């Protein structure tokens, strides 16, 4: 199938990335991992096997680990249903999820058609 490469994916994608960060406050529980300790919730790595973050996903863009659009966007949904299982659905933190959802498919569709 088509081949990719780093540069490709990071110039067509970061925007992307980009349209999260931006999104104040809803953004701001994402832009670092999640630490357990520090926010008192010990069960947390009990429920939530693979962690991601925005910050995480920035890291892989700039340094070429995702050889595939499709393995960009899994991180960032990745992200999300973290986020959606272990926080109540009336929580602040899940809504600003669906808030972020919300703007990714938005700029996440035309990319990907782009690149296909
Ligand atoms: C800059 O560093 C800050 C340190 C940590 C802060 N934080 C908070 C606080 C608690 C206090 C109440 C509040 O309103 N907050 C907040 C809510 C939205 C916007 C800004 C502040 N609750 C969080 C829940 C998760 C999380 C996720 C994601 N998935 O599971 C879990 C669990 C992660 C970080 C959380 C966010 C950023």
């Amino acid at each position: 199938k088509k081949i990719f490469k780093p540069e490709e994916l990071r110039q067509a994608l970061m925007p992307t990335l980009e349209a999260l960060y931006r999104q104040d406050p809803e953004s701001l529980p994402f832009r670092q991992p999640v630490d357990p300790q520090l926010l008192g919730i010990p069960d947390y790595f009990d429920i939530v096997k693979n962690p991601m973050d925005l910050s995480t996903i920035k890291r892989k863009l700039d340094t070429g680990q995702y050889q595939e659009p499709w393995q960009y966007v899994d991180d960032v949904w990745l992200m999300f249903n973290n986020a959606w299982l272990y926080n109540r659905k009336t929580s602040r933190v899940y809504k600003f999820c669906s808030k972020l959802a919300e703007v990714f498919e938005q700029e996440i569709d035309p990319v990907m058609q782009s690149l296909g």
